[PDB]
């Protein structure tokens, strides 16, 4: 599918060198200090969303996430789907696991507005094309109390940076 | 002041070649895009906040605007201080004029839906604008006093919200082709 919807958030200083590739390819290098959301995708999220990527590289140093993002209005949630990591990886409140595209995901709510999120037990590994069954974890979250806003935003598949170095390259369809 | 943030939005197609640069620098170099928005500014706005920019490139081929821009909740409010512009002049519901900086500006509103892709929802939420009356020369350091502004739209009954969001000094393009190179600060 063509990605419409490119967003690059860089919050404090250090380098972070996003390129907004030709269809749906991007890639970041960073070394920071700050914290960034990078990633391509779709202005209107949906709960019934495939999404296929291909990260040919994933290579942090330190604390940084390849992962689904996106969040909903009415009411305000964030949420992620998170396939690798670095360094860190990101937990909450454990809810429960979901199986979906061939790994489990232990599911955790953080912290005033939630975050919702799903974490592969184990990194994914990268490389090939891959995919997030996005309705999976959706129907999952419903199941522990954790229902998304009615108002859909933006969602992409994003690499996240935290006070680290690292190189990405992602492609999203 | 050092700026906290950058920001790139980008919708649709075309070339959109955006820079985070050094310090407060930025540039863009755009070709036939749907909609972008690129800035540099803070992660928290205010209404008091005194905003410092020199465009040594302002070259839009276009629909292009050089501005303010940021956002408050509580109302849900976008707002804009145009500074210059390209081939279209943006332009509302006009409210009245403020002095500031050494310019005259145009204050207008304008409305937006809040939720597109929610059938049976037509509920909007509401943007300010400062538009400059004639384009500021750019290329030596120029100043928003943005408080000047937030009191005159108050004025008007246009009052901002509680929450504020980001802010920062921006490129935005529609529909167009150009270049810009701005250093925030």
């Amino acid at each position: 599918a063509s990605t419409d919807y490119w967003q690059n958030w860089t919050f404090g200083g250090g380098i972070v060198n996003a390129v907004n590739g030709s269809g749906g390819n991007y890639s970041v290098n960073w070394s920071n200090t700050g914290n960034f959301v990078v990633g391509k995708g779709w202005t209107t999220g949906s709960p019934f969303r495939t999404i296929n990527y291909n990260a040919g590289v994933w290579a942090p140093n330190g604390n940084g996430y390849l992962t689904l993002y996106g969040w909903t209005r009415s009411p305000l949630i964030e949420y992620y789907v998170v396939d690798s990591w670095g360094t860190y990886r990101p937990t909450g409140t454990y809810k429960g696991t979901v199986k979906s595209d061939g790994g489990t995901y232990d599911i955790y709510t953080t912290t005033t507005f939630t975050q919702y999120w799903s974490v592969r037990q184990s990194k994914r590994p990268t490389g090939s094309n891959a995919t997030i069954t996005f309705s999976n974890h959706v129907n999952a979250w419903k199941s522990h109390g954790m229902n998304l806003g009615s108002n859909w935003a933006y969602q992409v598949m994003a690499t996240e940076g935290y006070q680290s170095s690292g190189s990405s390259n992602v492609t999203v369809w």
